[PDB]
């Protein structure tokens, strides 16, 4: 148990967008596998299903091409065709307000899921509890 256990009150009964109050970004899978930020809202591949493994143990999934977001050996995002041990996120409350997403598999080394102002993904090494690059909103489709 290296994290808390705040949890946010949403369920996962739909699909939502994950905006990332840094830059306003949401977050996207593309079809070759590629994880970014984009702040178009029109975009077919910012709409992401969550679904519970364990009690705040997540999967985040792309509705439109089946992919689920996983952080790699190196702390970098991408898209994986099937489910594996770094696809499972901790999904826990930040700041009495926000959701965040650590890696389970590098969850001793609080290794986040984090967009930059300018919309690339955060190498999970770089992250840290403080920074506004790891805190999201989950917002209806």
């Amino acid at each position: 148990h290296h994290h808390h256990f705040n949890l946010p009150p949403g369920n996962y009964k739909k699909p939502c967008l994950l905006y990332c109050s840094n830059g306003g970004h949401f977050l996207r899978i593309l079809p070759d596998g590629t994880v970014d930020g984009t702040r178009d809202r029109s975009d077919q591949h910012i709409q992401l299903q969550l679904s519970a493994e364990s009690v705040g143990e997540v999967y985040i999934k792309s509705t439109e091409t089946g992919q689920y977001l996983a952080m790699d050996t190196d702390g970098l995002l991408y898209g994986s065709q099937t489910p594996n041990e770094e696809c499972l996120f901790l999904e826990r409350l930040e700041e009495n307000h926000y959701n965040t997403y650590i890696s389970k598999k590098h969850a001793e080394k609080n290794w986040f899921v984090g967009l930059k102002k300018n919309g690339s993904v955060k190498r999970g090494p770089r992250t840290h509890y403080g920074q506004k690059a790891i805190l999201f909103l989950p917002l209806p489709v």
